[PDB]
Formats: C-alpha cells, structure tokens, sequence
C-alpha cells in the first residue's frame, strides 16, 4: 500500500490526485463573496449517499416554519424501524424521540433509522426533492429510502448531485435566505458538531477555519464529504464539496484522498 499512499500525498492538484488513486473525483471549491469556482468534474453526477441528510434536515426545518411546534413532536421508534446502522435510535426502541433530536442524530452520526423516520414526517423523497427545487436547485434529487439509496448503477441518476450543484445549495440553504435565521443557525450548528469526518476534509484543513460538514459512503467504492468553511478571523465563508468513487483502494485510503482535497484547497485559497 505504500506506493499508493505516497502517490496520494505527493499530488498537488485535483487531476493528479484522481490519477494517484485511479478513481473518479468530483470537487468544487466556492468563494461565496465572488461566486468564483475551481475544481474537477464539477458538472458530472455522483451518488449522494448520506450527504443528502443535510437537506433532509433542512426540509424538516422549512416545514416547521409553517407548522408550529413540529420540532417538539414525538415520533415512535419501533423494533421494525431499526437498521444495522442506528447509533442513537437503538437506545430508544419501544419509546419515542422529538423530531428535533432525530434531525441532530441523522446529521452528526448518520443514523439510518432516524433518516427513515424523518422521511415519514415530511412526506418522503418527493418532499425533499420539492424543497430542493424551491431553493433553486435544478440538479440534486432524492428518490429512495435508506438503505436502498446507496445502491448506485453507472448511468442511473437516482439519488445524485453534482459537486457544483451541492456547493451552490449549501450556500443558499446554510448561508443564505432559504430558511429563517434561527433555522439556518440551527442547521449550521449541527454540521459544526459532526462526528464522522475527522479523517476526511477536516484532516487537511488548517486551524484558521471553523468547519461544518456531512460525510457519505457505500460498501462498494463511494466516499464523500461536503463542508462549509468559516474563517475564524472573519470574512466571507468558503464551500468545499468532494465526491469520490475509487474501488481499487481501501476504505481508509479513500479518507486519505479526501484529506488531500482539503490540503490542496487550503493552499489554493492561500
């Protein structure tokens, strides 16, 4: 594994990085002050996997703005709802959880059962797609439930986005005026508190940034990370999306590839 590891660390642009892991890599780096973008395969489709959960949460918050106390509503967690990956909801089987706490769980731990329970609250994948369209996104689409949404076939557009589309959507929804102020700050905080991306984009970004992110992956070859970068010294934020498919390297090496995107982007911003 040493030669592949070395080739990954020596890569200093996104095309070289793609080559070092023999993968397909999609990246957009977006400056929110100017709208300038730089990257790789910015307009090709990639499977979203769990990165969609950021916008599922946004759909819920948007519905709460016109249905008072929805976030305080309690939803039963039944034995039949449980999946293999359910780190938070597993403790609550046979009782219930607030809608708000389900949102937190699905972002910061990627809880699959939490996500399916929230789909039921808002009206399923068509409800999330409709929120996306209303926000200005003409590209991203939510089609299936967990865990089927992770099964991507080449040329199948179900449950996909592009690096450029998702970057723009992060700006409008996390930084813009698609949501009310209290709603978007709550979404920002959940992303900042994420616990699954320590070895991904965060591992290559310097201390001058405060990062919020959401990861994704599947068992075959996909590993993704999308992030918002706030400069702690002040100024406009940046947005960084990274989608990777690379079946010839290990799951761990996929994370190393993501970390290297972080290092290259940080040097490009300068």
């Amino acid at each position: 594994n040493a030669p592949t590891d070395a080739a990954i660390t020596a890569a200093s642009d996104f095309a070289a990085l793609e080559k070092a892991c023999a993968g397909r890599l999609g990246v957009t780096l977006l400056d929110t002050a100017s709208g300038r973008r730089i990257g790789h395969r910015q307009d090709e489709r990639f499977p979203m996997c769990s990165t969609f959960k950021s916008m599922l949460a946004a759909t819920v918050l948007s519905q709460a703005e016109r249905m008072p106390a929805l976030l305080d509503r309690r939803v039963p967690v039944g034995e039949a709802d449980l999946l293999s990956h359910a780190p938070v909801t597993r403790r609550h089987a046979g009782k219930d959880m607030t809608v708000r706490d389900l949102c937190r769980a699905t972002i910061i731990t990627s809880d699959n059962t939490a996500a399916n329970l929230l789909f039921g609250v808002v009206g399923g994948p068509p409800a999330v797609t409709a929120f996306l369209r209303a926000s200005g996104d003409t590209v991203s689409r939510s089609d299936r439930l967990e865990p089927e949404l992770n099964s991507f076939a080449k040329g199948d557009p179900r449950d996909t986005t592009t690096p450029a589309a998702m970057a723009a959507t992060l700006q409008r929804v996390v930084l813009g005026e698609v949501l009310q102020p209290a709603s978007r700050q709550q979404l920002a905080d959940w992303l900042i508190d994420n616990e699954t991306g320590d070895a991904c984009l965060r591992a290559g970004l310097g201390k001058r940034w405060r990062v919020g992110d959401k990861t994704g992956s599947n068992g075959e070859d996909a590993r993704n990370d999308i992030a918002v970068l706030w400069p702690v010294a002040g100024g406009a934020p940046w947005v960084l999306t990274a989608y990777l498919q690379a079946g010839a390297i290990s799951y761990e090496q996929r994370a190393s590839v993501l970390a290297q995107v972080g290092r290259i982007a940080d040097r490009l911003i300068g």
